[PDB]
């Protein structure tokens, strides 16, 4: 349960003081994450005050770095918004940008310092939110966009196609505030909220594909098999090459009790089985077959946009640009090729590379894996089986841009999470030790230290880890 009211407030607040500097004509300074969510919320943005008639020129980045802001307060404007990124950098948000005005709409567990009073902090997790199920980077945004004004309400499925991207429905259902935002987007209509098999492909991929590419939950061998998944579908009376929507009803429930079926007799989880069919939000706005008219599908098209540096062209995709969907669409395949490639890399080397502790996984890929998969890497190896559910993983690649420095990605499980691990605080307090930036959910984080450093960081992080047990 959360203060959706006092979070509402705090919204307010944000919107009183952006309107101060439209008034006067400022330009916004929007910040962004390269990832869907981050795409989305700076698409919502750029439409809310593209309503009110105001300037703003966007940059969609990968992280908030030091680096970043020092070149940033140097810049030329007088307000700045941070979408999706910026909790976890406040100290040297309120530090490098003290002589000017910030907004911070994200949902990450912000470190616990006092902020000037021209740096207003808009998380929901400070009112009672799940950092990752209530509510993700574009609801904080579309809420602030909808407090600027009732008409951004047609921006509904934009914020949930962010949250699907940041997973807030991994286990099969919306929690939180985005029931709030699947309303507002049920009341317009545009924006359906179907119960179907939660794997990428609903719209664009065949069968067969739909169910061997599926990480999370992955399906007993059929996953990374299409022969066995074309034979599989076939014997049970389904055409391998058809799509998922072109499934009738009847089709649609006799392939769930399949699937469920065939999860229960290959000793599959209880969880993987909940979170295999569930909510699918789809938007008539958008032809069938097109990945537009589902949120997952929108979001790895968002994402496909964002690994190839061209977040901006994203942004162009949802708000409804044509020639730049012709675009992303050709920047897809790719991207799922280097998804199966990593968990290819993953089942071969992860017996003879992985670094196993009292507390955690650390695999270093080095370049065989690119640093922004390595967050889908470390789930990848506890969908496979690969790595104990009870026990983080945490997967290192080189950084693109400089080879002394390591992106880490921490992803665990719920029962974990009952143990008492927390990844975000964990990271956090080993990166401090290590000069690196470390920082995110109790489920998931991301970190960013020197290479040469990485095996004091194996042990730091495996103690640290196990400090926070009961
Ligand atoms: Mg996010």
């Amino acid at each position: 349960h959360m203060d959706k009211e006092g979070f509402l407030n705090k919204v307010r607040e944000a919107v009183d003081v952006v309107k101060l500097h439209i008034e006067l004509g400022h330009t916004i300074r929007i910040i962004s994450h390269r990832d869907a969510d981050g795409i989305t919320s700076a698409a919502i943005l750029a439409k809310a005050l593209g309503r009110e008639g105001a300037s703003f020129h966007i940059s969609i980045v990968k992280q908030v770095s030091e680096d970043l802001l020092r070149e940033l307060k140097d810049e030329d404007y007088k307000i700045f918004i941070f979408s999706d990124l910026g909790s976890g950098s406040l100290s040297l948000i309120k530090e490098y940008l003290k002589e000017k005005t910030v907004i911070i709409l994200d949902h990450h567990p912000p470190e616990n310092v006092k902020l000037e009073e021209k740096h207003i902090l808009v998380n929901p997790v400070q009112f009672g939110a799940n950092s990752v199920r209530d509510l993700s980077g574009s609801g904080v945004t579309y809420f602030f966009a909808r407090e600027l004004n009732e008409k951004n309400r047609d921006l509904a499925y934009i914020a949930i196609v962010g949250a699907v991207g940041d997973m807030q429905e991994n286990d099969g259902v919306f929690h939180g505030m985005n029931l709030d935002i699947i309303e507002d987007g049920k009341s317009l209509g545009i924006l359906e909220v179907k119960k179907e098999l939660r794997l990428f492909g609903r719209e664009t991929r065949p069968l067969y594909q739909m169910l061997a590419y599926a990480t999370n939950p992955e399906i007993p061998e059929v996953t990374g098999d299409e022969r066995k998944a074309i034979e599989w579908l076939k014997n049970k009376g389904f055409n391998p090459e058809k799509k998922y929507w072109e499934l009738s009803e009847e089709e649609k429930k006799k392939l769930h009790d399949f699937l469920i079926i065939h999860m229960i007799k290959h000793g599959a989880g209880k969880e993987d089985i909940d979170r295999l069919i569930g909510d699918v939000v789809i938007s008539p706005l958008y032809p069938e077959g097109d990945p537009r008219h589902e949120a997952r599908e929108f979001a790895t098209l968002l994402n496909a946009t964002g690994r190839l540096n061209l977040g901006n062209l994203g942004v162009a995709v949802c708000l409804g640009d044509e020639e730049a969907f012709r675009k992303a669409l050709k920047m897809v395949e790719d991207y799922k090729r280097e998804q199966i490639e990593a968990r290819k890399w993953l089942l071969q080397n992860w017996n003879s590379e992985v670094w196993e502790g009292d507390h955690v996984y650390v695999l270093y890929v080095g370049k065989s894996i690119r640093d922004t998969l390595v967050g889908i890497a470390a789930s990848m190896a506890i969908n496979a089986g690969l790595a104990d559910p009870e026990k983080p993983v945490i997967v290192f690649a080189d950084t693109d841009e400089d080879p002394n420095l390591l992106k880490g990605s921490a992803r665990t499980t719920e029962r974990a999470l009952a143990k008492g691990y927390n990844l975000g605080e964990a990271l956090r307090k080993a990166a401090e030790l290590v000069n690196g930036e470390g920082g995110g959910h109790a489920i998931a984080a991301g970190i960013r230290i020197p290479r040469a450093r990485l095996a004091e960081f194996r042990k730091l992080i495996d103690k640290i880890l196990g400090e926070q047990v009961s």
